[PDB]
């Protein structure tokens, strides 16, 4: 599994998550890109993303990260963690 | 009908397509932006 670095300014949404869908030379054929939408399921429903317009170019992650990581104990460190957790989270979950 | 000018230097797609989602609050609700892409009928199909 990789992992999604957002320490660095993103300048858009990253290319494997955001692009259309593939085109796979096994089948010599395009079809759709999971990474956008999977069918929950026995739901009736997809799920769907929804970009906010303050996700870029902004330092405020890399501070926040900062001034968490700068701590000693561990227990202070858990909460500051959790916020910067669901932080971005909120951010890309938008209104859906 | 409207119509797309790509007579313009286009940067990147228009936004009343490219995106596969809206929010409407006449429902509040999110909805999938049929632009996005229409399935041929009877067949099972969605095009690209």
């Amino acid at each position: 599994v990789p992992y999604w670095d957002w320490t660095q300014p993103i300048r858009q949404l990253p290319a494997l998550i955001n692009e259309a869908s593939y085109f796979d030379s096994r089948s010599q054929t395009e079809e759709s890109n999971p990474f956008f939408q999977v069918k929950i399921l026995d739901t009736g429903k997809v799920t769907t993303r929804d970009p906010q317009p303050e996700l870029f170019n902004s330092d405020y992650l890399l501070n926040n990260v900062l001034l968490a990581l700068e701590q000693t104990s561990f227990c202070d460190f858990e909460i500051q963690f959790e916020i910067v957790h669901n932080a971005l989270h909120s951010l890309v979950g938008g209104r859906g």
